[PDB]
């Protein structure tokens, strides 16, 4: 039933018993293990749902079976009976928020996760209305490069009519082109989007690094078009501490990782625009989406350049470029003073968050194959550790893109 | 699509379907409600008769008679002594497709392109614990080849009724002794401190370096394990330089040519060989990350990043990152200049894909486990890191067994 869980560095053994709280069965069976995979393939539920959340907001408050717990356990009953839904109490929104960044077994950050700005964005009736508050996130969430987590939570889905949407992935997006000869100019992860964009209506450039629009949608129309303010989007010039030639690789990130794309279900409601925010980890960056090769694919350029023999895989050339496009990922951000975190010092974190989560709730869902960073896996502690992987609700969730 | 598990690599945009799971017969740990894919450890007549037939089916399969008199025989003479004995036996061609088949199907091991070339000697003549000698050193000498290295399986008499298992205790042929320290640090390797101190109970008298290679304790059945010593010219290691860091052939590292597993159990059709060492060749970051930098094992880097003059008192400069890049490239390197048989993670990883591919066409699948498969340092940067993988258990098979004392 309730699964060991040891770490192989210490020889530690605990027991997680929260995996009992879990409603949602992941893609697993007793035949085969699909933890690998990256997407999986009525009024009575809505019920529990909304009561097992009323009860789990009333406990962390501490006012379990008071009146006030009674009485909102009655209101939404009433309002479910009536007319099929419920909504939330801003506070119970701001709990959820939280519950819901906490229970994601993908995040390595969650160290931070009652930590959290949540602004309510639920009184949004259009796509002007969205843009004005994503901004205000933005500004917010920035911060003049000290970043601050936060979330703007827009309108949940209504059964009559169609979300609330934003279709791009994250707030902060490079354009990608399709060239004629096949080849993809700037991020060819946001080719589809980039199309998206243009297709409704925006000028393109032809950069590497053009920071996309936003298409924004309010229920049931067309979405619209929003430029960022360029003085909204900070971003920071990639050099190296010891190597000239990088800066003139004319390389960059933007400071804020925010996805908005996910769905926000709490306690049955959900809410299909929800965009959340943090900061990122240098591997995201540095490994990931700078040497991808079906990302912008920029380890070999930086093996030339430091003259590596790339004839061949054992001379560890690969590896060699990779560390020092992380080394300048890092040196980057602390010189221009914004916030980053290594993998080490966050897996650190983490291994800490474990065990507060051990204590305060006898375990914590945790997926070892997104934990464990892509490079250096090893020489982390979470690479040690033995993780137990299931859904708990509030979650975040994948959603179908809207088009 | 199908209702089969879809299976995405994420870097091409391709798509696979796992067919081959289906015929799976035992269970793992997860379930529905919870993933238990990172756990290294997850917790009879009629039973063997079924399993017997399973594995005959697969024999007949594979040699394409299928259906066949010959394998209709063969099921009436294994349930004949099944019927008569509680057990049966392998024939010489059933053992080695057997052998390979339970390679093909180990999903923590990344070399499997290789699967089909495995030598296999059988043993099951064997009747003591010196002759378990022999045929280890045999073994040895066959599958070092001075360098060259040669994938090879020896297998021991299976487990019978009541009567005594052939084990060898120690988890690998060559393992280095770890000798706990009046402090309660380690000298030698950390992971062999319970080998070594069963070795010293049992008469061996220990050295005091951080590499004493351990003697071997044997056991053959219904007695208690017999020590013996490996000849040191039998067992080729490798001294550790850099190809351009000239001061770390000082710090006088080594390791051992062989990779030989020797604790695990081969199960084919219901039999059970509880003594049947193989072994192939290193892929670089098993001895250069895991055994050298694990910091539960010999726990270099600090020693080699203050060497490389780096700042260790901050995360931030990638310290260990650096370091543990250098100690692969040493490792490539000596093995390289030693002529000793080895892959880098970028070679194999590679090598697995094609894998992959093979078993696509030919059986409609591949039992893999992603967090085994995917290498300790530069995950991302080798093709295997964007591949979907399905976990499943196939029988035959290599199953971890509990230790012996
Ligand atoms: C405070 C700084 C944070 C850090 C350093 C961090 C770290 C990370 C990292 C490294 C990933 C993997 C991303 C990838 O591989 O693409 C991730 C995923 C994720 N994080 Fe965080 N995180 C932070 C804050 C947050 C916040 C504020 C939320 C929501 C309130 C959040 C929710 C999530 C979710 C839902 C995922 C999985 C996304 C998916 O499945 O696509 N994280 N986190
Ligand atoms: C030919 C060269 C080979 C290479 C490069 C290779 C590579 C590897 C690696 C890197 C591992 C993970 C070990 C660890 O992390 O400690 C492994 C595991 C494994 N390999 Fe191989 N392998 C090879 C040949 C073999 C052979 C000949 C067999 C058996 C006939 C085999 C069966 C296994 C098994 C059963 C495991 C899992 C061990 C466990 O769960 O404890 N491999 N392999
Ligand atoms: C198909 C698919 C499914 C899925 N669940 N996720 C994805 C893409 C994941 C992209 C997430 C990247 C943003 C990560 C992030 C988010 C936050 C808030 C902080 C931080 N450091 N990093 C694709
Ligand atoms: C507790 C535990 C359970 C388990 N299944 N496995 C282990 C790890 C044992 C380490 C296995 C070492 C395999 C090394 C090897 C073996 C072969 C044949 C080739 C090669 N390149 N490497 C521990
Ligand atoms: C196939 C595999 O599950 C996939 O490549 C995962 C591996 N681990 C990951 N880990 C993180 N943090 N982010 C990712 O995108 C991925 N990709
Ligand atoms: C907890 C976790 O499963 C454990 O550390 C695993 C991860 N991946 C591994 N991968 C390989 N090849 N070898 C290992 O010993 C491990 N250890
Ligand atoms: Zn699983």
């Amino acid at each position: 039933k309730f699964p060991r869980v040891k770490n192989w560095e210490l020889g530690s053994i605990t027991y997680d018993t929260l995996c009992a709280q879990s409603q949602q069965d992941g893609p697993c069976t007793p035949r085969r293990c699909l933890g690998s995979l990256v997407l999986p393939r009525p009024a009575e539920q809505l019920l529990s749902q909304a009561r097992d959340f009323i009860n789990q907001y009333y406990s962390s408050i501490k006012r379990s079976g008071s009146q006030a717990h009674e009485e909102r356990l009655q209101e939404v009953e009433a309002e479910v009976a009536s007319t099929g839904t419920y909504h939330l109490r801003e506070s119970e929104l701001v709990f959820g928020a939280k519950q819901a960044w906490r229970n994601a077994p993908r995040c390595v950050g969650r160290i931070q996760w009652g930590k959290l700005q949540v602004f309510d964005a639920r009184d949004c009736s259009s796509a002007q209305e969205m843009f004005t508050y994503i901004c205000n996130h933005i500004k917010y969430a920035t911060n003049r490069g000290n970043l601050r987590s936060a979330i703007t939570v827009f309108p949940q889905r209504a059964p009559g009519r169609g979300d609330f949407r934003i279709w791009n992935s994250q707030l902060v997006r490079y354009a990608g082109y399709r060239q004629q000869d096949g080849s993809v100019r700037g991020d060819p992860a946001n080719v589809e989007i980039t199309e998206l964009c243009i297709q409704h209506g925006w000028t393109p450039g032809n950069g590497r690094f053009d920071v996309l629009p936003l298409l924004l949608q309010a229920p049931d129309e067309a979405p619209e078009l929003f430029v960022l303010p360029p003085e909204l989007v900070l971003e920071v010039p990639l050099e190296h501490p010891t190597l000239e030639w990088f800066a003139a690789l004319g390389l960059r990130w933007y400071a804020l990782p925010a996805v908005s794309n996910m769905l926000l279900e709490i306690g049955g409601l959900e809410f299909s625009a929800a965009p959340f925010s943090g900061w990122y980890m240098s591997t995201e960056i540095g490994t990931r989406n700078l040497c991808d090769p079906h990302r912008y694919n920029i380890l070999e350029d930086v093996a030339v350049c430091m003259d590596l023999d790339t004839r061949t895989t054992s001379s560890l050339w690969k590896d060699k470029a990779a560390v020092e496009i992380n080394l300048a990922v890092l040196h980057s951000f602390q010189l221009a003073k914004v916030t980053i975190v290594d993998h080490h010092a966050a897996t650190v974190s983490f291994m800490k968050h474990l065990d507060n989560e051990q204590k305060a709730r006898g375990g914590c869902p945790a997926d070892w194959a997104w934990i464990v960073p892509p490079i250096s896996g090893s020489l982390t502690p979470v690479f040690h550790q033995e993780m137990v992987n299931y859904i708990l609700s509030p979650a975040f969730r994948y959603q179908p893109d809207p088009w």
